[PDB]
């Protein structure tokens, strides 16, 4: 219906805004674009579902997220990919893991503050009805 289309449009607007605020944070530059195959060739073989904030924006615009829960699965994916691929004690690995956890925590915190629970509940109920 028109009302449901409006609901999903508001969701997309909300998610673009959250995603932009993560994307402009200097700490998260490493998560803004797909990993460069030239810089690292073995990433595609180790990480089976690469995810990044530009890909999240593309998915928002393709109507791939019908709930904030589904959006957060991809934010969690960016984080878990980073923890999996960079597990070592070296400072490069520890820096990226700290940033990955910070990205995750920041997204959840923005959502906890600015997502209305009844809005999310509506989204989930429309999704489940389809
Ligand atoms: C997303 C991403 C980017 C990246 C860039 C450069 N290096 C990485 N890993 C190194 C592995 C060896 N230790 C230093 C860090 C990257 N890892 C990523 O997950």
């Amino acid at each position: 219906s028109m009302q449901e289309e409006d609901t999903f449009r508001e969701l997309r607007i909300f998610l673009r805004n959250v995603t932009h605020r993560l994307a402009i944070d200097k700490r998260f530059r490493v998560f803004t674009k797909p990993v460069d195959p030239d810089e690292v060739p073995d990433y595609v073989t180790v990480i089976k579902q690469p995810m990044d904030l530009s890909s999240v924006i593309s998915k928002i615009d393709l109507h791939k997220y019908l709930t904030v829960k589904d959006y957060l699965r991809d934010i969690d994916l960016i984080c878990s990919n980073a923890l999996e691929y960079n597990p070592d004690r070296d400072p490069g690995d520890r820096l990226i893991r700290h940033r990955a956890c910070a990205l995750r925590d920041t997204a959840y915190a923005i959502i906890k503050e600015e997502l209305d629970e009844d809005f999310e509940q509506l989204c989930e109920e429309i999704q489940e009805s389809r």
